[PDB]
């Protein structure tokens, strides 16, 4: 089990540091739009065995 | 024949280095919009020509 954690605290804050903009294109969006957790359970599996 | 790729990879990384508005007029988008593969096979022969 994990605690449940939105990703919308992390992400307004990166937004806010590195302005994010609706209308321009930023190195920032093409961090954002990939974020998944997804594989999470997975990824913390690999990182117990390590 | 050839590996059939998207353009859309190629697009967003020069739209992120070049930073391209929706609501400004930019060089980069003249660049962008006259973009097309209609007629690549035929400079593909003529670059194997010269």
């Amino acid at each position: 089990p994990v605690d449940a954690r939105t990703l919308q605290s992390a992400t307004a804050a990166l937004a806010a540091d590195t302005g994010q903009a609706v209308n321009r294109a930023q190195h920032v969006s093409m961090l954002t739009n990939r974020l998944t957790t997804a594989n999470a359970p997975t990824v913390r599996a690999i990182t117990v065995l390590t």
